[PDB]
């Protein structure tokens, strides 16, 4: 069977299995969950670690006394379980004060508070052993055109992240930042909507090396984009610092279904890529057990997240191992793709008559790509109607 | 009234007003147009210049004798009209040989031919005075997962553009490249699908300064993204080298409607941004007169493209000039957005008690953003129910 | 100027201007509003009437004593204002018990309770003078395939509505039902997702005459459909019993922006159609003032809803009145469209040689539709760069 | 293994395996295919029959002499193969004359020609044994608002179909019509965009019994809708007369991928429904082998269409047969869903205290739907990590 073990690197945020089910049109259908219990319940399931928003661990506005009380209880569950905290993030979207964003709110004082709120939780994150600190600017954006001048908003966003990089370097912390993009929801349009926009923005920072991305399956799909393709570009750039796994059934509200659900073929191609690419980071699940479920459903859902990954991992390995497939790849010229286009140089290429002058486009066009047989073999493997 | 003059910088590609109306489910509904005639007809309309794909000017496979004959006729119409050729591009998507792409085709020989085909047209482009050379990788992508290894495909894409940069520098040409992104169509998923992905890829090139982007209104909207926001990020990065204007009515096939049509409010915010940002490049129209039209409709459509821009330009200027609006902006704190978040520095910010310790989130949250009044004023101006 | 008066038929639901701003990722940013105050504030704005969910007027679980107390206060504000209550609806989506729907919940007892909850509020609705009772099955649907057998779910949906029709007829009430479709959110997929599905389902009811539809601008657009086209089919069928006006910026979560915002051209074509079609029902606004606003923004937003309609109404009238347009319509053959295709009959048509045998397709194909000039005139009128 | 046999009812249109690969941005990549050869090649593959557009079998404008010559050759291949022709349709979208549609073109003479063109092919269809005649109004719609008055267009559409019903009845033919909906492409918006709109329109015809729908997987998904849900409503109405199977990877241009590709989970739920519902019509494949393929790819793709259906059929049967699943269904109350809500009647329900008065919503709300375990079992079966 497919049993998960901490070696599998499966992590969950406290806000996932702890989602009470409140949605824009309804009230919670599940009671609150104590962080400590989530950690032990997740450990029992085979999880490798957990993640958290500051507000998930410590109630907003809690006093220094209560705060410390909340971390101790949390620390005790981790210690007794050996559960890791590989990632932490800040909540800059729930409280009304962040209604127009945190780092890019028009009000300067909210921006300052947002930075101070973030820095406090970074200290905590490092203390617990977190290697990656995630930022999701869910409230950074607008619903109308003049409410936000994006050029200047980007200036403020850069200022915030540059300030965070200075802090982290001045303290000598060994932690990196990962920007998690999202096209929209809760704002009409969110700034840095996709993996590409985030990657591009990162290269305009004072210390680009400290920042990367934490893409989420469902978010890129909310833009109708190809997640695995997006992930490939992030890997090609050396910026996949983390990743959120879940399911989305197309362009609509952020569903946050359990991994495997939604676009199944995309999930297969994602796993194929992550494993074949050698990604060594956590396989984090940012999902939400549907509000139709009780606590038995919450864990059954959480378990489903890892099982599907393990099953998909097996099918992908089988797929690539298959000699029939390797032959199918050669037939489609996947090997010629890896060959430099002009390893001989520009000049040589310019004097190469068989590259233009003596080239027969019609003859080359007649070559079938043989992509379909290859895809059907991929399908056979996924359905297990073969390895 | 709103009359266009060459000073307005309105340009058109030969393939726009020259589209015969062939679509995936139908045959042409208009006869071929001679480039020379388009140039004169466009000049009469007030256009500033024209653009072209190599295959638009010279028939594919044409001999050196016929080729020269085609350019001469074209050159004669330009000379007599004083029409400029500010941009040129290559056609690497129509011929069957490019069925799997040009720069990223699995077949190495097609990739070489693609580069040679491009370099030839660059020479021509410079000869005609083109300052920007556009690249739209319409065939670079895939319909199935294993048909293309995106990491290596990106390597090939980088190789191609780096080779193009070497060539352009070795010849001392004063011309820049602009990548035109598109999410999908004709391929299931196209590489560098949005402005963000293109911007990010550019910073991985050997000579980033030579490359920028040529975004198209309808393309970003095919991903459901906010075009003006995307344009702002391109401007913030100093990469808006060119721009294609048109209309799209949502997420579906590439419509290429005339500018103004489709998302009208977005067109207003785009114009507002371009003018207020001081963009000084061509206002290029990559549209397609619907195939329901005759030649009278083709020019009426082309004329509509510029009129709408002129009308939108007027409304935007009026909008920003309006003192009632300037007051509305201050009320929404658009001015505080331009104020550095921590001009006093990190240390000072860390010791600022009124930024966290003595901050009252509830009191600040109570402040209305007053975004709606601002938006309704924007609406009033657009409909001319005011300036 | 454009001032609204009760004669304009502008109505608002209590849940609109009364939305506290709680969203899936945040807490309310506005305090509760007393129904009585909304009625007086809306009356002052020029509204014609208001609508309500049972739970909007009476707190869920309220005792018969408190209930009566809540209706009296509400009744007093109406009486003193002369405000009408043309429509009422039930809330079968907020309480956890409706997590799997009301009429189509798998649990039979929840279905019964849902019917009883609805019937109670129908009595109240009639008592206040409501002519239309709206049903929005926001929770009727699923997130996974086997969780719901749609054929049987439809059987249960039909049973519920048939039961409602029997009740309404047995009591002799003069009230009709309007089904409000929505593609998704809060459920992964909602049953009767569009105007078409609702219309089709209605004809399978025992008493079709009693049911029609209450389409919402943003909902059909969440499916990427053409609202005005959808509205036309509902009118053609004689089923547009009501209508919800608002704005949506494309395929994403239900934004519920103020009318005019979102797809502006669609709003123009909608108004053109409603007025030219002679729709005589309320112009109901089911929108949500953005949570970035305070109470000043809430009313400014509400006011914007009516102003935009009045401005659009003017532009449409001007557009159709314009003789230049009437000439443009004839040029596009909008008049031939109204001519029966075969008023002479089938037999005659079969013996008509000029309909096939002697028909010249090429000659007819050469005729331009002249749709662009017509559209640009429509644009000129909308921007007021003309009547 | 999964071998197809004529008993499987797999049919293909000549235009599918015969697509030359011409797309909006490219030229054909495959040569023409002779109908006769397709029939024999498909028969060899295990197909049950074929379908055709009039223009697919007989070249447009062909003389009565050539026409007869084309049908004879076609008839010979069928006879020798024993291949059936269960469905036929008309091509009213390719020729320029249909640029504004057929049945709803503004020009009355084009509408007449469209009807005459259709009637001719109906005669042929019946002669070959076709039981269903499909209509896809690909050109019926618009790109701009005033170019088409949808109310009157619907009148013309109704007139056309009513005329077709009169003809078919006057001749005593035993053939039914199936409307194939599509949201957009090639027109900006197509009339009767979804299954629902088509179903609703059908009930406004003079002889509703003669008409049903021929939904296509990819088309409903172009609107982001749930195909299986749509199919369920068509079945519930007794209108699923035919069905087109294929794949689509989300909201974008009509891909027409091979069945199984695109939304795989949806394909599983579709097959589950068709088989469990007892649909007895052809499993028609309206797909397009990608233009990257040669003829070897064309048949490999065609074969993939049936294999995937056979594999999915097996997995669905296994899924429902599984006792663990049957137990999971009961746990989710799928059985209570089949129980009448008020089998006891309205009056009894009104006097039932345990349906409202004595009902405990909170207690009922606490019941988990147990939908996730059920879905994960569905997943296990699909991946074959179980039956
Ligand atoms: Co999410
Ligand atoms: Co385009
Ligand atoms: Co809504
Ligand atoms: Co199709
Ligand atoms: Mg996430
Ligand atoms: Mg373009
Ligand atoms: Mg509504
Ligand atoms: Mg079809």
């Amino acid at each position: 069977s497919y049993q998960p073990t901490p070696e599998d690197k499966f992590t969950f945020g406290l806000w996932t299995v702890g989602w009470q089910g409140r949605d824009p049109f309804g009230d919670a259908t599940r009671g609150a969950l104590d962080p400590a219990e989530s950690v032990r319940r997740l450990a029992e399931l085979g999880a490798h670690g957990v993640t958290f928003h500051d507000d998930d661990l410590i109630p907003f506005g809690a006093t220094d006394s209560e705060r410390a009380e909340h971390i101790k209880r949390f620390r005790q569950a981790l210690d007794e379980t050996g559960m890791k905290v590989p990632m932490a993030t800040t909540n800059l979207f729930t409280h009304p004060v962040f209604k127009d964003g945190g780092f890019t709110a028009n009000d300067r004082d909210v921006r300052r508070y947002a930075l101070r709120k973030t820095i406090r939780n970074i200290d905590l994150a490092v203390e617990l052993g977190a290697q990656t600190y995630v930022a999701w600017g869910g409230r950074e954006g607008a619903e109308s055109g003049a409410a936000k001048d994006v050029r200047v908003a980007l200036d403020r966003m850069k200022e915030a992240f540059d300030l965070l990089g200075e802090y982290v370097t001045s303290q000598g912390y060994d932690t990196p930042f990962a920007i998690e993009p999202k096209p929209n929801e809760p704002r009409g349009d969110i700034l840095l909507p996709t993996i590409g926009h985030a990657l591009a923005f990162i290269d305009g920072l004072e210390r680009p090396e400290l920042y990367g991305v934490n893409p989420e399956v469902g978010h890129e799909q909310m833009a109708g984009l190809n997640f695995p393709h997006g992930i490939a570009q992030a890997l090609w750039a050396g910026k996949l610092f983390h990743i959120d796994l879940n399911g989305q059934s197309g362009i609509k509200y952020d569903q946050d279904l359990r991994f495997g659900p939604g676009d199944l073929r995309a999930a297969f191609w994602l796993v194929d890529l992550l494993e074949s690419a050698g990604y060594e980071g956590p396989r984090h699940f940012d999902f939400k057990p549907p509000r139709t479920e009780d606590f038995d459903g919450v864990w059954a859902s959480a378990a489903g997240c890892m099982r599907n990954y393990l099953i998909l991992k097996e099918r992908a390995a089988a797929f690539r191992a298959d000699p029939e497939v390797q032959e199918a790849l050669r037939a489609a010229r996947l090997d010629e793709l890896a060959q430099p286009t002009a390893g001989d140089g520009l000049q040589a290429l310019l004097p190469d008559r068989s590259a233009f002058e003596d080239f027969d486009p019609d003859a080359a066009a007649a070559r079938g790509m043989a992509f379909e047989r290859l895809d059907q073999l991929a399908m056979d493997h996924l359905l297990g109607a073969r390895g």
